[PDB]
């Protein structure tokens, strides 16, 4: 497989370039950045190669600028981790419009060149995923965003630590916005397949304070160390692996809705999806508790309105 | 296994804390830094936990200041990546004197609380390895440095790209100083076990140009992105894995010499070693070509001079 990382010089871009190169099915990877960062990428390329030697792995790594995106041709997946840094002289909405412009230009320019899957990380990821879908003109299965896949991982850790199990023994998910209107699914949270509400220590599990910590986790990591890095990069590789080996797993990604859940359409948002070699193979309308379903509809309304306000 | 990382807030310390935690045999890892960096470590801990969730791994990560190193007790391996930044008109000897004070105090305070292996990354790594050994009073099998293990990895890449093979299909090593007196061993360089001088395309292999690039590889990465990160971190985990599973491999590390090679002793430097659960289980005196051996003796004298100037 060939993958391209647009934004490879950033915090997430550099870490995900390293982890992707290690993967045995990833034979070619393009690190792509603005011209001013090419020398950073050359050092990143040497450092990653050294790491492959120490870890028994291999890859063909190429560095390119984003002036000529024809190099993306042949990429099965193109990961977009580009984004404008937050500063004080810009509002949240101003920053979203700047990123929307970046995402649109990349989506339009990549689509002139080839058909690839667009894996969007740029925030606000649900809005940017929808923007890239519309501007690229790609099929809906080919454009998706990390979304609440990452928040699900933060929930998973806290559950595992409370119940005293290997982190991998927990499976849980959060749907809706990658944001404060996210909807954690206690109805789909299990340890070794056992719903956590059937475990003896569940009665004292402060799950709402845990959810609050998940809602606040990204901003806390930004405050403590500047920004999330290994978390998002590993979550990206997890999805890439599912696509490359056609695993068919029920995951959660920011995906385009086309009527599967209560006839809702015209939005990208965190939902249950089956992921395989064609990307988003289906959006899976699972049975939600009433509070979960109403909160998901609420998150959809909030995200649709964000999309309209960034476009305007 | 329990591991402690001293200097975890730094560039290599952070990347290596992430890779160690992923390892299935590492159940507990202490991230240790100066008190002013603990907030960074708290965020690193959260970020690593998130990564473990995404990759099917697990660990118990604890954040501690270096004020009380009793938390190191029970660590099988303690990795020291703490070191000052080389600033302006600083010589290599200036660097070594500042970092030797850091390494001396860590080694003495750790030896007060427990017996552990000391895996030295702090530069100049051959000198800091010797300093940690003497100040800790540990047995020589317990103290070693990364040394030319990292340079060997850069050599491996260059060879693999010239001959067009998987990087892992190359095995090669560089002995001597982690520095510009390092000694590449073409006599111990092979692809699929085949000495590369027996391969048809070896005649056009620009050996000398490749060697010069390897010698400058660390400096080049500093120029382009500010410092190496993933290369060193992955080379560290590779050694920890050999120790944790008692693999018994012939690798290259900065280790204490005690007469194995031409009676040379009283120095730590990159040499062929057999690594296992006890750390450096032996220094292996392999057959060197005459020029490789003279270059190695030169490297030994240079490193010894640096050890004296720091004493
Ligand atoms: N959805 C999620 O789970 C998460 C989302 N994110 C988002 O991902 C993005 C990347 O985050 P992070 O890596 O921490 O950010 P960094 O600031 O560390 O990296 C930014 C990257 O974007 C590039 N870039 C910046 N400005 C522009 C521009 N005007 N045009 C093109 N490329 C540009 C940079 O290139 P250069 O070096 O040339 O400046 C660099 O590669 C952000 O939008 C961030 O909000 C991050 C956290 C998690
Ligand atoms: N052997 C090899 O192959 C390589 C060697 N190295 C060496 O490894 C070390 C770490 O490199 P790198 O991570 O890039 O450097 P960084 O500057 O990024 O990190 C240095 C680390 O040392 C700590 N530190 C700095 N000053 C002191 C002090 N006075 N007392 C205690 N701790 C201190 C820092 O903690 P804080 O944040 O609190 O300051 C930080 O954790 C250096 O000595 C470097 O030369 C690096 C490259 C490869
Ligand atoms: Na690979
Ligand atoms: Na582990």
């Amino acid at each position: 497989m060939k993958v391209s990382v647009i934004g490879a010089s950033g915090r997430i871009g550099s870490a995900v370039s390293f982890l992707l190169a290690k993967e045995p099915y990833i034979n070619h990877i393009n690190l792509i950045s603005r011209e001013k960062s090419l020398n950073k990428l050359k050092g990143l390329k040497m450092d990653i190669y050294d790491a492959l030697a120490a870890s028994g792995r291999d890859a063909d790594i190429e560095v390119h600028s984003d002036k000529d995106l024809s190099v993306v041709d042949g990429s099965d997946i193109t990961i977009i981790t580009a984004g404008v840094p937050r500063n004080g002289n810009m509002s949240r909405l101003d920053l979203a419009k700047e990123n929307a412009k970046i995402v649109k230009n990349y989506a339009r320019d990549i689509a002139k060149v080839c058909d690839t899957k667009l894996f969007m990380i740029t925030n606000p990821v649900d809005v940017m995923t929808y923007k890239a879908l519309i501007e690229s003109g790609y099929e809906k299965n080919q454009v998706f965003g990390l979304g609440t896949h990452l928040d699900s991982m933060r929930f998973k850790v806290a559950i595992a630590k409370y119940f005293g199990v290997h982190i991998d023994d927990v499976r849980t998910r959060i749907i809706g916005e990658h944001g404060d209107t996210m909807v954690p699914l206690l109805s789909a949270t299990a340890i070794g397949g056992i719903p956590i509400n059937r475990l003896p220590n569940f009665e004292n599990f402060p799950y709402e304070e845990v959810i609050d910590s998940v809602k606040n986790g990204g901003k806390k990591i930004i405050e403590l160390k500047g920004g999330s890095e290994y978390g998002p990069a590993s979550a990206i590789v997890n999805i890439v692996r599912c696509i490359a080996n056609d695993e068919k797993r029920l995951l959660t990604l920011s995906a385009y809705l086309d009527g599967e859940i209560d006839g809702i359409k015209d939005v990208c948002i965190g939902v249950p999806v089956k992921v395989g070699k064609n990307g988003i193979e289906e959006v899976v309308p699972i049975k939600l508790e009433d509070d979960e379903f109403e909160a998901f509809k609420h998150s959809v309304e909030v995200v649709k309105e964000y999309c309209k306000e960034v476009k305007d």
